[PDB]
């Protein structure tokens, strides 16, 4: 169940007799009230119709009108929210409607609210799929990160949200709500870890977080490998990234065995660069505070595990979090260094700011021992991905078409979308080095793709895919600056489908 | 038939008795000679086997060994070319093999050569598909642009190439060769127009080129509209691009009616910015000579027409070439100008270097009058596409999934590949303007996509797709700097399939 201060219930009772602090109804733009709103209007003797006739609420998506006590209702307030003029909403409009409702309710002193929104239609979504989107939007919309504020906002009075559904849909709605709550809990852990400042959130801290998660979930086993063990394993490019920082690196291994021992596991590999200065290839100063989000890949592995552990899915899951801090220093890796990866391939490190792939490639080699049926790495890897796909769609590459399709489908269902980019063999020659087996960077052309090509050289032994979340893992500026928790919804949906 | 100084023949005779200046045979790396090479070796009494045993030719793809007269052969020379160790070649290896053969033959004084390469296997390609790739690579490999060199290279002695094929395959090979020759002729026209310097290749020159093509092909009708007519049509954003230059703009209309009058036409829309300084939003000086390639979109419409006209395909085809020169001047368009497009939508021109879309959008509105069944615009539009997809894969967007799939399939067959990028509705808000209906640029995120989103607002009335060839239309540096002729092979293959 959701942990962020909200209980979500599903009930099949009549809205017009439900006791609640706020009853929420949808109002169309220039079309008749839906069945639920009409039943409530009838119960009040036409009071809602009479208000709407006065014209303050045009009915555009997300517009609101709040009424107090109406005759013959047990609702203390009635919140009208506009649903536009279309027969069906798209996902974006449904989310906008839900967020407008939540924003209003947050500011009220009501301890609960009941959503009578079952008459809304959303393109391509039945009861379960609508509940997944609605509850995830509501629950994630409650997220707060204020532990470093001396002045904290007043706690919400709102503590309970009831979804009204016809009895024939209530089981699907309940299922969707339960899954959405687990996803939102995972997103909240991901966002917390992403938002923590890098002087607190370093690799050792992430190791202790993993141990704490195992304390909470007896089904989770955790092992944390330090720099001595990494050197024993021959993890040369991983160590090269870490060596310039005072902070020691960590390889965190999470294991959950929800299925029979004969089922091959799915492996999630997360880039956990807790801060990325670029190293000797130093980044510019402007906006470099957002490099604390360079561990959002690893954070999303935490969050996906958190959701899976709550749902107790019948799957075998492994998490590999490759965490290091990338700092300049008198002992840092230099451009031109050549290192031997755990696979034995030598890499010429042309640019020390292309370091995510250097911790990932050793983790991908490590993943071979699990004989996985799928391996997915998640990383804030290339600014080129933002040029290619922006901030709303993650880049996706892989060496197996069926797995890539499974991830695309999961992202569509989750409304946490990705988009495939090709790993054509012609791109690989961009990584040729006169000195070593591989150069760690290509040119300025196709940067997201050549990063995927680099990783692919370590993933040939299994079905593998790669999510570039450089654009989707956080919001850069404004009031809403901070980690997003993506791609936890995509990944959790992928695993939900693999668990059937 | 190919016009660049080469006759291509298909014959089904035995290689070992064929009179030719050079007989070309494939030699595998560490595997037995194929059937054709073995038959020739047997005819010489083992002379080729005996040479190969000495070890000078390892057999790697494209390696060569040239022999002179061998016993009992009518070939004056025998050229051995390595074919690697795989059972089947990929497209890249097949092209590399063919280019190595051609490079050797170019340097010889032989007037002809015979290719006995029928035993080569290429992944996913039968006789017709292999001949398409082989002949197009050979014919396009003969391209020369030397009209501004005072010292021209010696003319080739090689004037005839014979493809040897089994009688059961010879019809397919002949068909593939004929189509490849037409494509190569079209590519040569495209490359010529792209390579011409911008003080020669201006919009008026392109208009005269269209008139010259109609003189050569009686099935082509051409109309050239000048700035007065553009202003009568209300083509405000097109005129805004052109107004800073001394060179007047041209809208060139090509029409070919190869099918019954009841068949809706296919429309190709080409960006013909004959030079792009950026305008007031001036480009940096470094590499700005390659902005003469900013008309390669329009050039590829010329080239696709040239191939279609030679093949006399039973289709109805329209070409719209929107040509202008983008110059700074005391009357040039300024950042912040607002103009009314022919569609009536107003556009705020935030950056005068995003000018390709401003001539294209008026051409897309113009295309409505043809009631087309497909509209494809081709443009060197965004440097962001090179970041996203590099120099080897064109970006593709559209408003119709079936058309996008048809173009992807054509590019795969042609080995002139594209890759779809999404036009999700969420990207559209990047083009919001406080002052006008549309801004002409989004932010630094998803630049290729937001350019496609801008064009999509003018294409809603028909099935439309958009090819960003900023990366594939030319080669930037080195000995091979110059226009490539892409995407003529993709477009011609698309139309070949639509003609069935
Ligand atoms: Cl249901
Ligand atoms: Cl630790
Ligand atoms: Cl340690
Ligand atoms: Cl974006
Ligand atoms: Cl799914
Ligand atoms: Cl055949
Ligand atoms: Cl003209
Ligand atoms: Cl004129
Ligand atoms: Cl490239
Ligand atoms: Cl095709
Ligand atoms: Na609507
Ligand atoms: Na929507
Ligand atoms: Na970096
Ligand atoms: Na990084
Ligand atoms: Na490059
Ligand atoms: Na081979
Ligand atoms: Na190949
Ligand atoms: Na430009
Ligand atoms: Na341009
Ligand atoms: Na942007």
């Amino acid at each position: 169940y959701f942990q962020g201060g909200m209980e979500f219930l599903v009930k099949s009772v009549r809205p017009e007799t439900l006791k609640t602090a706020t009853l929420v109804l949808a109002v169309g733009e220039g079309r008749k009230l839906g069945a639920s709103a009409k039943a409530v209007d009838d119960a009040t003797g036409g009071a809602i119709s009479a208000v709407l006739k006065r014209g303050d609420l045009a009915g555009k998506v997300g517009q609101t009108l709040l009424l107090q006590s109406l005759p013959n209702l047990k609702a203390e307030r009635v919140l009208l929210v506009g649903a536009g003029k279309e027969r069906e909403l798209g996902d974006r409009q449904y989310r906008k409607l839900a967020s407008a409702v939540l924003s209003t309710l947050k500011g009220l002193a009501g301890a609960d609210a009941a959503l009578a929104l079952g008459d809304l239609a959303v393109k391509g979504r039945g009861a379960h799929a609508k509940a997944r989107l609605l509850v995830e939007t509501l629950a994630d919309g409650l997220y707060v990160f204020d532990r470093y504020k001396s002045q904290k906002a007043e706690p919400l009075k709102l503590k309970k949200l009831t979804l009204l559904a016809d009895k024939a849909d209530s089981a699907a709605v309940e299922q969707g709500s339960k899954e959405a709550q687990a996803i939102a809990n995972g997103m909240a852990l991901t966002r917390d870890l992403g938002n923590l400042p890098p002087n607190v959130c370093h690799p050792t801290f992430l190791g202790e977080q993993a141990k704490g998660l195992a304390k909470e979930f007896k089904s989770l086993k955790v092992e944390v490998l330090d720099e001595k063990k990494l050197r024993e394993l021959g993890m040369g490019s991983f160590l090269a990234v870490a060596q310039g920082s005072d902070q020691p690196p960590r390889l965190i291994i999470l294991q959950y065995n929800g299925a029979k021992k004969d089922q091959a596991p799915h492996v999630l590999v997360g880039k956990g660069i807790t801060f990325d200065t670029g190293g000797i290839s130093l980044k510019p100063g402007l906006g470099m505070d957002e490099m604390k989000f360079d561990m959002c890949g690893a954070a999303s592995v935490f969050g996906t595990f958190r959701a899976v552990l709550e749902l107790q899915l019948p799957i075998n899951l492994v998490g590999l979090l490759a965490c290091a801090e990338n700092m300049p220093s008198g002992g840092a890796t230099r451009p031109g260094d050549i290192v031997t990866t755990m696979s034995g391939q030598t890499v010429e490190i042309l640019n020390t700011d292309a370091e995510g792939r250097l911790v990932l490639c050793d983790a991908l080699t490590y993943a071979e021992r699990f004989k996985p049926q799928s391996v997915i790495d998640i990383a804030t890897l290339t600014g080129a991905c933002i040029v290619a796909l922006g901030s709303n769609t993650s880049g996706l590459m892989g060496n197996n078409e069926a797995l890539v399709r499974q991830l695309l489908k999961a992202g569509e269902f989750a409304d946490d979308r990705a988009w495939q980019l090709p790993l054509f063999d012609e791109y690989q020659e961009q990584l040729d080095s006169p000195f070593a087996d591989i150069a760690n960077i290509g040119g300025p052309k196709a940067g997201t793709i050549t990063a995927g090509c680099f990783l692919s050289r370590f993933a040939k032994k299994y079905h593998w895919a790669h999510l570039d979340i450089a654009g989707t893992a956080w919001i850069s500026g404004g009031k809403d600056k901070g980690a997003t928790g993506r791609p936890v919804p995509l990944l959790t949906q992928y695993l939900l489908e693999r668990a059937k």
